[PDB]
């Protein structure tokens, strides 16, 4: 069934399926109605009442329940001629506030249509349901086709990103970012595929190795990288730019993925209904009774690095076999049949490491009573016992010009193997990516398409040092948009002639950023660094200094009234509240060189290659030694942004619909909560007052021609044929400036013409 019309794979759960009847009876608009919030107590969940008033100073209307209270034309959220229901790019709206769009966004959803537009902004709200909208024909309907000629889709920004490059020959970016719970993992999970097939190399159906050797390189990532939390069954657990290259003709060539921040904590600790990195269960749950004692696990329940928080009982999908997939994916993108055993040789020495119970030493001196965990735990990494344990409880500190063997009590031996138990996962993994990257990795690399998988503003009263870094990058981003989409009105003003009494809008947030990473005048990250320099620092000081530098001195910083262990910043979207605690330690990630020394050698080319390579056990030795997680997280985002700033971008946003994994309900308590969370609506409502239902430009020929006698169809050209109409009828010229070449009906000056049906 040819792609044209209605009745197939596409129109059904993809395209709003237009009707088999042709004329303007699909609907007809008159009168008006306003959105509103029945209860003056709740700022969510509005309603719909008919206007009866048109006050000059005020505005008034009807209601369902009795009340008939009034509302300033300015605080009123209007409702559109219900002729726009599932309108594909929302700019086409006439009136826009919120309710007016959690509405257009729901109908777009009632019909199971996750994808939508905001001019430049694709909104995509995760369904949780299974909706075939990806199959191989969803592809051949897109390839080589224009955003106009097809309903919205990930496959509809994912090609554009490709074609523009081919022709508007320039490196290209895709930026996907959403509240973690948003499925932004699958979105990316498709751009790669889609591209991979159109620039997919075979005759008409196939792809020879490379293009595939790639597809299986996420299973690795998802296997360790992704993990399952209250918010999902499989949470993108980490940030990364997976990013890919081609040769000039058009055929895909390379890939290079760089990752960063991970909940390295998800190893030692997880909570209610939570589990671990899946590598961990399929590990035990999947190894033939053979290798299971080849290293000795027996019970996964038997383990406490896994048998703590409730649900390890592994909901829905089967994993026993998912193993044959990941393990089937590593030595397919080529992973040795011998060494990739070590991965395992490792994932378990970790496990035995979360099983030892250093018990208060008689008097003091904390010590383990008996030992087989550790004996075993050492017997895969291959590291002598009177060594491993000794650096652990008895680590050699250096007081001045002499250095000795302190004996830890529990209070601290307790958290050592805790902190060393991430140093490996955090580590193995980083290098583990280091591998496959460096063969999908490319050389001259003519062009590239990088795609960005980053998070939204993680805002919670429990946010700490981490919450900042990700939120520092986010701010860093919404200028890239605001500034980029700024230079938009740049060309815009070379073809509508003379330009707007203008904003010259610059960073309204160079400010906030400057407060974080400001050199001089310094910022949070400066003092963080500045003090991380020695011990007699008691985060107590850390905050005391801050309120001195900042408090009553920076528009974005606020000092709490009664609370003292914490403060608050005023980010792009409202305030954030960071508490301090171990920021001073979390800033280093310390670990005794009594231990490296114990693991910097072994039997094993990798746990040697882990604490033996300078780009895996270290960071560039600057200012005499290691630079801090704060300084670095600066060195690398900027580099990232640097790159971004030289490529064309396309932003995609992932809206989480509800908090219990429920496909079906779609609660305004959340969606809305974030709609504002992104500059999606306010992205224009503020920005494009000036040109309304930005058409395919100035095309007054047979598209809309029912006006009685005077405004015809094709006079001489696609521009003029009736102009002396608003200068005349309705009101004046103002609505439309008159650029020599282009012009725009400012719809916003309509109240004398276009509301009835004929």
């Amino acid at each position: 069934n040819p792609i044209h019309d209605r009745t197939s794979d596409y129109h059904k759960y993809l395209k709003v399926k237009q009707g088999d009847s042709d004329l303007f009876k699909l609907t007809v608009s008159d009168k008006r109605y306003i959105w509103y919030n029945p209860d003056p107590k709740e700022r969510d969940s509005y309603e719909c009442g008919e206007i009866v008033s048109e006050t000059s100073d005020s505005f008034t209307f009807k209601t369902v329940d009795g009340q008939d209270r009034q509302v300033k034309k300015d605080d009123a959220n209007q409702r559109n001629p219900i002729k726009f229901d599932g309108v594909e790019d929302m700019s086409e709206l006439s009136y826009l506030n919120e309710p007016a769009v959690f509405h257009n966004l729901r109908v777009r959803y009632n019909q199971d249509l996750i994808y939508t537009y905001s001019g430049l902004f694709l909104v995509a709200v995760n369904p949780f349901k299974r909706i075939p909208i990806y199959t191989q024909e969803m592809v051949d309907i897109f390839k080589g086709r224009r955003r106009n000629e097809v309903a919205p889709h990930i496959f509809a920004i994912s090609d554009v990103a490709y074609r523009s490059m081919l022709d508007d020959r320039q490196n290209q970016s895709l930026l996907i970012t959403g509240e973690s719970g948003a499925g932004k993992t699958e979105n990316t999970k498709k751009v790669i595929q889609y591209l991979a097939s159109v620039a997919g190399r075979n005759q008409a159906n196939g792809s020879g190795v490379l293009e595939q050797q790639i597809l299986q390189a996420n299973p690795i990532l998802e296997a360790f990288g992704n993990a399952k939390t209250t918010r999902n069954n499989n949470s993108s657990r980490f940030g990364k730019f997976i990013e890919i290259q081609f040769n000039s003709a058009g055929f895909i060539s390379g890939a290079s993925i760089q990752s960063y921040l991970l909940e390295k904590s998800r190893v030692v600790f997880q909570s209610e209904t939570e589990r671990n990195y899946h590598i961990f269960y399929q590990l035990l749950a999947g190894a033939t009774a053979e290798e299971k004692k080849a290293l000795h696990l027996a019970g996964p329940e038997s383990f406490n690095y896994l048998n703590q928080s409730g649900c390890v009982d592994i909901k829905g999908v089967s994993d026993s076999e998912e193993f044959k997939i990941t393990r089937q994916a590593m030595d397919i993108v080529g992973f040795s049949q011998e060494e990739q055993m070590s991965i395992f040789k490792i994932i378990a020495g970790i496990l035995h490491l979360g099983n030892i119970k250093f018990e208060k030493g008689a008097g003091e001196g904390a010590v383990l009573k008996d030992k087989t965990a550790l004996n075993a735990a050492s017997t895969v990494f291959g590291v002598n016992p009177s060594v491993l344990e000794k650096a652990l409880m008895e680590p050699r500190i250096l007081a001045g010009r002499d250095l000795v063997a302190q004996h830890l009590n529990v209070e601290k031996s307790s958290s050592s193997r805790d902190a060393l138990v991430k140093a490996l996962y955090g580590r193995l993994f980083l290098w583990l990516v280091k591998k496959i990257n460096n063969v999908l990795c490319q050389e001259r690399k003519a062009y590239f398409i990088g795609v960005l998988d980053i998070s939204g503003f993680e805002i919670f009263k429990v946010n700490s040092f981490e919450q900042l870094c990700i939120n520092y990058t986010n701010e860093k981003l919404q200028q890239f948009f605001n500034h980029h989409m700024f230079k938009l009105e740049q060309e815009e003003y070379l073809k509508e002639k003379i330009n707007w009494t203008f904003i010259d809008f610059g960073l309204d947030s160079q400010a906030t950023i400057d407060l974080i990473d400001g050199r001089q005048p310094p910022g949070i990250l400066a003092l963080l660094d500045e003090q991380s320099v020695f011990p007699n620092a008691t985060d107590n000081t850390l905050i005391t200094k801050l309120h001195s530098h900042f408090s009553k001195k920076n528009a974005k910083y606020e000092e709490p009234r009664f609370s003292k262990t914490e403060f608050g910043v005023t980010h792009y979207a409202g305030q954030v509240m960071y508490e301090i605690q171990d920021w001073l330690e979390k800033n280093k990630d310390p670990l005794q060189q009594d231990l490296e020394l114990c693991f910097k050698d072994s039997s094993d080319n990798v746990v040697t290659k882990l604490f033996n390579d300078p780009n895996i056990a270290s960071r560039a030795k600057k200012g005499a030694n290691f630079i801090t997680v704060a300084a670095q997280y600066k060195e690398q985002l900027a580099s990232l942004m640097a790159t971004l700033e030289t490529t064309n971008p396309h932003f995609v946003r992932c809206i989480i619909p509800n908090n219990k994994q429920l496909p079906a309900k779609l609660e305004d308590k959340v969606v809305l909560d974030q709609l504002r969370c992104n500059v999606v609506l306010e992205g224009i409502r503020i920005t494009r007052k000036g040109f309304p239902n930005r058409i395919i430009y100035a095309d007054f020929v047979k598209r809309y021609y029912l006006l009685a006698p005077n405004v015809p169809r094709d006079a001489e050209d696609s521009q003029k044929a009736t102009d002396a109409v608003l200068k005349h009828l309705n009101i004046d010229p103002e609505q439309y400036r008159f650029g020599i070449t282009k012009i725009f009906f400012r719809a916003g000056q309509l109240a004398r013409i276009e509301e009835a049906r004929e």
